[PDB]
């Protein structure tokens, strides 16, 4: 057996592996949940969020574990069950989001291996973890860790519970580390580092220490005009950013007031497409203003969007984040010029301080004026787009700026080191700021 599992072995109300890919944390635990099988009458519960069907589960990798050591002769071997013959050890695998009446009901779990955790939420966690009660079991998690913020991370290396092994391994802790795999991990360490080392050396996603948004204000902002109660007042305003020739999706935001209410991505579409676009989508919503960047590829545009908008009362302006900040000698509330580079940062922060606001209002009870706060409407926006939108927001990053300014790294830049697409969304989001 594999060496660094050992803890495992030994009695652990919680025992938990992390890891990224090839780390031989499925083989390992399948061989000492094997092993455990043949020595003593575990009732073994094998459970995940999804089970469409039994082949998404964990007993096809049981099934070869058994044929590899040569234990073939002793097991049971059915379609949704696997039994030893001797012991009377019983395997079964369920679904947390499938069968929850099932999942309650069940008695006697000694062992239960949640497997692909970092899928599981938590309304799933709370139904499991009081089902298996009995004195002595244990619950086995393994997983590749995704966002810094998601359930599992939050409950296990987070804020741990009592009595819990914690082991963290990479490939870098394969003995026997197939080919298939290195093959695939050096295309990617190469191709994309910073991916890499969230898949590989299974790093989670979390909030770099230049963000101007932490996530945790978005989730606050989320119909925050619901939550404190005020409506949407003011103009509405559209933004379009073309993005470029290369494959990143447009994108178009709009809101109304200091609600936000469409979030909508441009596909497999060129500049004027992409302009028609976002121009249909401005009258629709009855723009009253319509923004869009012209920095790059946008510049042209200028002509067929005030074709576009002919006969209707909307104002068309070309943004240019890269320009010196709107109202540059206006004092700062040392001036607006002295504390930002550009339109460009200038926005992003117009946006933050309103997002923070809504947070302190929502989360801490504390008073701000609706004309100052920021809320997404996600009924509105629908939770696909709004996902999008908020994965992207949390990558917009401070830079170092030689004058004492403040500064944001610029598309190009993020696309270059973060290996990340185009954060247009954001970009058009921000625009709306004016
Ligand atoms: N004890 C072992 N003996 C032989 N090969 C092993 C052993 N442990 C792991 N491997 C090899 O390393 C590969 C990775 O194993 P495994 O699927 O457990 O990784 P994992 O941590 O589950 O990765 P993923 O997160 O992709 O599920 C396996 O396909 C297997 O071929």
């Amino acid at each position: 057996i594999n060496p660094i599992f050992e803890p495992f072995i030994e009695a652990h109300r919680y025992k938990v592996a992390k890891g990224g890919r090839g780390s031989g944390k499925s083989w390992a635990i399948a061989r000492l949940l094997v092993e455990a099988a043949r020595r003593q009458p575990v009732r073994i519960l094998c459970a995940r969020e999804l089970q469409n069907s039994i082949s998404d589960s964990v007993i096809r990798l049981l099934e070869d574990t058994i044929e590899r050591e040569g234990y073939s002769a002793e097991f049971e071997i059915q379609r949704s069950m696997i039994r030893h013959l001797g012991t009377n050890a019983e395997f079964m695998f369920y679904g947390i989001k499938n069968n929850p009446t099932k999942i309650k009901s069940l008695e006697g779990i000694d062992i239960c291996w949640v497997e692909e955790a970092e899928a599981v939420t938590k309304e799933s966690w709370d139904i499991l973890i009081p089902t298996i009660r009995k004195p002595f079991s244990e619950i086995w998690v393994s997983f590749n860790p995704k966002n810094i913020l998601d359930d599992t991370y939050q409950r296990f290396v987070v804020n741990p519970p009592d009595d819990i092994c914690l082991l963290t391994v990479n490939y870098t802790d394969n003995p026997h580390f197939p080919e298939v795999l290195r093959l695939e991990m050096e295309e990617c360490k190469r191709r994309n580092p910073t991916l890499y080392r969230h898949i590989w050396l299974g790093e989670p996603v979390s909030a770099s220490d230049m963000a101007i948004i932490k996530r945790e204000w978005l989730e606050a902002a989320t119909d925050a005009h619901k939550k404190l109660g005020w409506k949407a007042k003011g103009a509405v305003v559209s933004a379009h950013d073309p993005s470029d020739t290369g494959p990143d999706a447009k994108g178009y935001a709009s809101r109304h007031g200091s609600v936000v209410k469409r979030i909508a991505e441009g596909l497999l579409m060129d500049i004027n497409e992409g302009a028609d676009w976002a121009t249909s989508l401005a009258i629709e919503d009855g723009a009253d203003h319509y923004l869009w960047d012209g920095d790059g590829v946008g510049a042209g545009l200028r002509r067929q969007t005030t074709e576009a908008f002919s006969g209707k009362k909307i104002t068309a302006t070309m943004f240019k984040g890269s320009e010196s900040p709107f109202d540059e000698d206006a004092p700062y509330q040392r001036t607006i010029g002295d504390v930002f580079r550009n339109k460009r940062a200038q926005f992003y922060y117009a946006l933050a301080d309103r997002l923070y606001l809504t947070y302190r209002a929502v989360v801490h009870g504390e008073y701000a004026d609706p004309d100052d706060m920021l809320s997404f409407d996600k009924e509105a926006i629908g939770e696909k787009m709004l996902e999008k939108l908020f994965a992207e927001l949390t990558q917009i990053q401070r830079k170092f700026n030689n004058n004492g300014k403040l500064e944001l790294m610029t598309k190009v830049e993020m696309k270059q080191k973060l290996g990340i697409p185009s954060p247009n969304l954001a970009d058009a989001l921000m625009m709306c700021m004016h």
